[PDB]
Formats: structure tokens, C-alpha cells, sequence
């Protein structure tokens, strides 16, 4: 039995660091066995997650004011993966199960995949997309354009795949803007890792995929649906209160590394 988390109607005061926290204290309580595998589902307004190489990055201070300029608010995960957009077309989902053996990282990366194919029920390549920001061994695309990004998070013996799926607007508009912070956080210098030499072309929303409109609740719909089809008894939950205690902590810890990176 799964617990449902819907985090995907909050105003824009709700931030992604709370988001992390919360994908923290899951991951906390489920590898204890004290919470049932979880479904995570979250939205949150215009805002830029640097990775920490991002943050280090030798014009950063230009590069940050240029996202700002986007009206976009800008902040670093601590275990940095690369700049990522995130915004009210983007659903995110978060799959919280407990770490076991023979449970591979890219079991858990498969597990997505499969999961985000069912739902759209042969076009969805598992590749990295060369272009986009934020790639991965695990971007996933059609026609050879990225709707969507994987990580994986494993603290306290829980397992959190997590994905972002472009749903609405422009996959293009969002790189622009990520190319545009290269542009100003690079400046034509050398830098510490290799940055993504962003391509625009190369990023497209589902909308844009399918050919026809689909807001975040239609998706959310569809993986609802499709994990019960499944055989998944899916229940709406809140934290326990053991989880707000752990929240609470991680929250502290993950907003003052922040506000430190920066």
C-alpha cells in the first residue's frame, strides 16, 4: 500500500528546499519502516536549482542576477547535479521506496522510466540528451527532444527517484534562459567541470510532444492511474508526526547550506 503526497497546489511562497526536506524525511522514515513507499508530488513557481559546480562557476554573482532578471528565484542542491528549471508547467514526482538489496541505483532509474512509458502507453528514449541542461544517462525524450530529467537521492536507507516533466509551455524558452546563465556565469573563462553547451532545439514540453495541451493535473491523473492499474492501493496521507520532527531538521539543515553556497 502507497501513500499519496500531493504537493502540487501550494502559492508560490512554497519553496523547493521545503520540497527537498520533505524528499529527505521520506526517505528517512521509509528506511526505517516506519512509512509506507511514497508517492511525491510537487510543483513550484519559477525557480532555478544550481548545482554546486554551478554556484562556483567564475561570473556566478552575473549569472545569478541575469536568472533574477527572469523573475526566477535561484538556489543550490548541496549534492550538485546541474542547473534545472523548475515552474507551474513542470511536475515533479518523487518515488520514495525503501533501499534493499538487489535494489541497483539504476533499478530505481528503470523504475521511473517504465512508470513514465506506462503512462503515456516506443517513442520514449532513456538517453541523455547532448544540448539540454541538467543531462543525464536517464534524460527522457521523443523525436530526440528532453520533457524530462532523473536523479536519485539515498540517505537513511530510503531511495528517492525523482524526475521533473516539462508538461506545458516552451522546453525551449525554459533552456534560453538556462543558456543565458552560462553565457553570463562562464563569460568566456575557463571553469571547474564541463558546463552543458546549451541547444534549445534540443528540449520540448509534452505538450509540444503530443500535440496537444495537457496541464499537471492531467499528468498527475495519468500516474495515479497507471500505478493503480498496477495493483497499487494509493492513500492520501500527511506526514506522521515523527516525519514533521525529522522535517523540521532537515529543513534547518538543507536552508542554511543554501543561504551559505550563496
Amino acid at each position: 500500500p502507497w501513500r499519496f503526497l500531493d504537493h502540487t497546489s501550494f502559492g508560490p511562497t512554497f519553496q523547493a528546499l521545503q520540497s527537498f526536506a520533505y524528499d529527505d524525511t521520506l526517505c528517512t522514515s521509509i528506511g526505517k519502516s516506519q512509512s509506507p513507499p511514497t508517492l511525491r508530488a510537487w510543483v513550484h513557481h519559477n525557480t532555478v536549482v544550481l548545482g554546486i559546480q554551478d554556484s562556483r562557476l567564475p561570473q556566478i554573482k552575473a549569472g545569478i542576477e541575469a536568472l533574477k532578471g527572469f523573475q526566477h528565484d535561484v538556489i543550490v542542491r548541496n549534492s550538485g547535479g546541474l542547473a534545472v528549471v523548475l515552474d507551474s508547467g513542470i511536475l515533479n514526482l518523487s518515488l520514495v521506496l525503501k533501499e534493499e538489496k538487489g535494489f541497483s541505483i539504476d533499478d530505481g532509474y528503470e523504475l521511473m522510466y517504465e512508470l513514465i512509458c506506462s503512462m503515456f502507453q516506443e517513442q520514449i528514449e532513456a538517453r541523455e540528451i547532448v544540448g539540454s541542461y541538467c543531462p543525464g544517462s536517464y534524460d527522457l525524450s521523443i523525436d530526440g527532444k528532453k520533457f524530462a530529467g532523473i536523479s536519485q537521492r539515498r540517505i537513511r536507507g530510503g531511495v528517492a527517484v525523482q524526475i521533473y516533466l516539462c508538461v506545458s509551455g516552451s522546453g525551449a524558452e525554459r533552456a534560453k534562459m538556462i543558456r543565458t546563465f552560462y553565457d553570463k556565469a562562464v563569460a568566456g573563462q575557463p571553469t571547474k567541470f564541463v558546463y552543458p553547451r546549451i541547444k534549445p532545439e534540443t528540449m520540448a514540453s509534452l505538450s509540444e510532444l503530443l500535440g496537444q495541451p495537457h496541464n499537471v493535473s492531467d499528468v498527475l491523473l495519468k500516474a495515479l492511474m497507471t500505478l493503480q492499474q498496477h495493483g497499487a492501493s494509493l492513500l492520501t496521507e500527511s506526514l506522521s508526526a515523527d516525519e514533521w520532527l525529522l522535517y523540521e531538521q532537515h529543513f534547518a539543515r538543507i536552508s542554511e547550506r543554501n543561504e551559505k553556497l550563496l
